[PDB]
């Protein structure tokens, strides 16, 4: 579609008023007392301690986008709701919204501005390791977002094999939902993870919890200044280059290809536009998101990346869906 | 229509990147270089200062919303960017989406979370009058606030007859953007806006620079706490009841009714729901965003208010209307 009416830049112009609706709604788990069945007003204050005229205002809003129905004075959950934003549902991604998102991405967003133009103001956010190096927002944000990558990290399991004796090693893995995950389904598997010292202490208690310590190490420190261990079976970029400066791609490809043994294999999985630069639609507003506070960072699209893998000597090159609408991934070899 | 998938509940979640992909945007005048045709992303840079791979990004994301095409690694203005979103055009209104809703709505609706709970912290903007202490804020917020109340403005100016000697009440009145579009229609016109020491100074500014200065009065104050001019043919109130407290409400409404010589009519201009609490979808969302800084405002519906006037004392009162999807207009008349 090409836009031609005012009505339809005003639906764009104000769909972070949506956004913070939905989110609202999550902090006070509107959705989990909707739950049981459709609730009035008042019946809704008491459930959520919220005074009947706010949560009006916020339910109005919500029914406006279809997020619940009002019938009769009555609110009750779309199906959507109900499978997506009651703690619980099968679907559930509610905390990882109102946590990561509404909490952090909502208002680092502030800064793109700045960043759109590489000149962001002193006290702003420049990068992972300046955002991670407060313990707190660590927390903040890898909590959801491990809790966000099982799902995927699951997904990636079933497609690729590294059973026998492997070493796999997990470039910005953050607190190890791919590690733990690959190590849960491959028994042989031995995992090495790279990250932010501030991340890799979160992460060694989920390694624990899952009874893992004996077969996932950390090792810490910036990326593109430690050390990786050599001959590995296996190298997975998960969100990575997005959130690194586009002149650091190319060295990353040669790192890793240099890291594996041969027949090894590169695993690439990002915020990955087409080449014709139309969409995914939220491929590129994550991209323009990390961009807030990557503020040297490029636009990735497939055949790029197909390219410049094929250019760092890999085979068998391909890249296609990982999840829908939204990354991609990318899958080569070292020639064996 | 009920959201069932991922897709459509993404959408909702995700429309916060959609909104600042526009604002950015036009912060950097990207709508108005395309106006001459086509651009490479090179050729964009050029023209912005802004450096090739971020231009990039900037524009795929607009691309992918429909905003400008893609085409041959060239990219051009929607017809809709064309028509809205480049300077000078007769229908711009790239600036005041640049200026008020992003540069100060979005950051303010970052309290919503503790406003709908009415816990605010101390650190929080907490009203109008708390908001516009800062004369460097009551500057850009009307800035852009008059000169996009111009429209409704002249809208109104088409509407009702404030011929004839004709005296006017606008509480809650801003830097005046109607009461100056109304008289400028309305050759014999008074004038009366109350409002904050901080935005009527602003004002003075707009009447002088319009050339009314000796039709258009101020009385200075929190139109809940000083007293109004009585006896007037019209009492204007927009935007008002959105940002004020609920229970200033119903004597907002004995109050309006008294100043007005019977016979008066009574115009409230504001956000308001259609009863059924489902629409319009701006309505609703731009009440949830003045409550960011109203944490005690009530949610407007049809209903109600012409309900609530009739039982104050008005007559063939007439709720319908004004800027579709968003506004509505009310309009009564006193024995
Ligand atoms: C979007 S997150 C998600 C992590 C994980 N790979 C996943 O898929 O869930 C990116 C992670 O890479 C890490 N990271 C980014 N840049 C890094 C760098 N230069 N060196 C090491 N880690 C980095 C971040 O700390 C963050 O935890
Ligand atoms: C959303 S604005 C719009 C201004 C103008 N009436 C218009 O139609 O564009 C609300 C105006 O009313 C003022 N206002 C809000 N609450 C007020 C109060 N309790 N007393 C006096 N003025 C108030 C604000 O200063 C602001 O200028």
């Amino acid at each position: 579609t090409l836009l031609t009416n005012a009505e339809e830049i005003s639906d764009i112009a104000f769909g972070f008023m949506g956004s913070k609706a939905l989110f609202a709604a999550l902090h006070h788990g509107v959705f989990t007392c909707l739950a049981d069945g459709p609730l009035s007003v008042e019946e809704m204050a008491a459930a959520t301690g919220l005074h009947p005229d706010r949560v009006q205002t916020l339910l109005t809003a919500l029914a406006s986008l279809g997020v619940v129905s009002a019938v009769e004075g009555r609110f009750a959950n779309s199906p959507a709701a109900e499978s997506f934003l009651v703690k619980g549902a099968k679907y559930d991604f509610g905390d990882y919204l109102r946590l990561q998102v509404d909490r952090q991405m909502y208002g680092l967003l502030d800064q793109i501005e700045d960043a759109i133009a590489n000149n962001l103001p002193d006290d702003a956010t420049s990068s992972y390791a300046d955002w991670f190096s407060d313990p707190e927002q660590a927390k903040l944000y890898s909590n959801s977002q491990h809790a966000g990558s099982l799902g995927p990290a699951r997904g990636l399991a079933k497609l690729i094999d590294l059973s026998g004796g492997k070493k796999l090693l997990d470039v910005g893995g953050g607190t190890g939902a791919f590690a733990i995950t690959l190590c849960k389904a491959f028994a042989d598997l031995a995992a090495t993870i790279v990250d932010f010292p501030n991340v890799a202490a979160l992460g060694k208690g989920y390694v624990e919890k899952a009874g893992l310590s004996d077969r996932i190490e950390y090792v810490i420190g910036d990326a593109l200044r430690t050390e990786w261990p050599r001959e590995q079976d296996a190298i997975l970029m998960s969100y990575l280059f997005s959130g690194v400066a586009g002149d650091e791609h190319d060295s990353l490809l040669k790192r890793a290809y240099d890291h594996l043994v041969p027949g090894g294999r590169l695993l690439i999985h990002d915020f990955v536009v087409t080449a014709d630069r139309t969409g995914p639609k939220l491929a590129a507003l994550w991209q323009l998101q990390h961009t807030a506070f990557t503020p040297e960072a490029r636009s990735l699209d497939d055949e790029w990346l197909a390219e410049q893998l094929k250019k760092t000597g890999f085979t068998d090159v391909k890249v296609g869906p990982m999840i829908p609408g939204m990354t991609m991934l990318a899958e080569a070899v070292r020639p064996e």
